[PDB]
């Protein structure tokens, strides 16, 4: 297993210099603390100079392991299940742009809130629309790999558990789509987290960690020990990525606390 840090970046349209500064600050922090990769989240990649990002990654020897897309929903209203087919098409087109960036870095593309909500419809219809959008994304991309992140009930009513996602993966039937499990969301939605991760098995492609309060791992009451025993049992050997509030004590202190907690769990496997 490898350790990665999610870094928050200002949106480049709403402040170009701030995006670049946030990115460099966070990557330098990740490197200093000892993380092996970073993870980012961008709303619209069209407005970022990714050649410059690649140079920074090369300078610091820090790959970008995953790219989040949720701001395309929260800020721009784009959803892969939107009842308006015009918006569904625009959401597919936006995510294609994320895959173009991801291909420069070998990064996973995260399907979180960009999948959209039920919006008063049946789960069945929402799921069918989503599967159609994912199949279109697979037809549109030759190399992109996607991970579906189950999210808690307050963020969405569509895909709340690992099982919800596994059912969808069986219908999509592509090894280019897997699961991103997140301990903060699982702490609410999963009955037995070790059992849920065993069911995921080889389909677990990426992993987000934060404590029960979404603070740095170690600063709540989530049982990471049982989780890491299960990750070893299933042979998980990809990224464990810290996605936590900058607490306690700010972004640097949280990243350091998280790293120390996770390193001790990993080294004792
Ligand atoms: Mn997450």
């Amino acid at each position: 297993m490898k350790l990665s840090l999610v870094i928050s970046t200002s949106d480049a349209a709403f402040d170009a210099l701030a995006f670049k500064g946030d990115l460099r600050k966070g990557m330098e922090l990740a490197k200093r603390v000892g993380y092996q990769a970073v993870e980012i989240a961008v709303r619209d990649p069209s407005i970022v100079d990714w050649n410059e990002v690649k140079i920074l990654s090369e300078e610091l020897n820090l790959p970008i392991c995953a790219i989040g897309t949720g701001q395309a929903y929260l800020a721009d209203g784009l959803s892969l299940t939107h009842p308006n087919d015009e918006i569904r098409k625009k959401a597919i087109e936006r995510v294609v742009k994320h895959t173009e960036v991801a291909g420069m870095f070998g990064a996973l593309v995260i399907i979180g809130l960009v999948r959209g909500r039920r919006e008063g419809r049946s789960y069945e219809e929402t799921e069918e629309l989503f599967i159609e959008s994912m199949k279109r994304l697979l037809e549109l991309t030759e190399h992109a790999k996607f991970v579906i992140e189950p999210l808690n009930r307050y963020e969405t009513d569509f895909i709340n558990t690992i099982d919800d996602a596994l059912r969808i993966l069986r219908k999509i039937n592509s090894n280019r789509v897997g699961i991103l499990a997140d301990t903060f969301h699982m702490n609410i939605e999963e009955v037995n987290i070790p059992e849920s991760l065993k069911r995921a098995g080889e389909k677990l492609y990426h992993f987000h960690v934060a404590d029960s309060n979404r603070w740095a791992p170690g600063c709540g009451h989530f049982d990471f020990r049982s989780v890491f025993n299960t990750l070893k049992e299933i042979g998980y050997n990809r990224y464990v990525s810290v996605e936590c509030l900058p607490l306690p004590g700010g972004m640097e202190e949280a990243a350091e606390i998280a790293f120390k907690t996770l390193k001790e769990l990993i080294i004792k496997l």
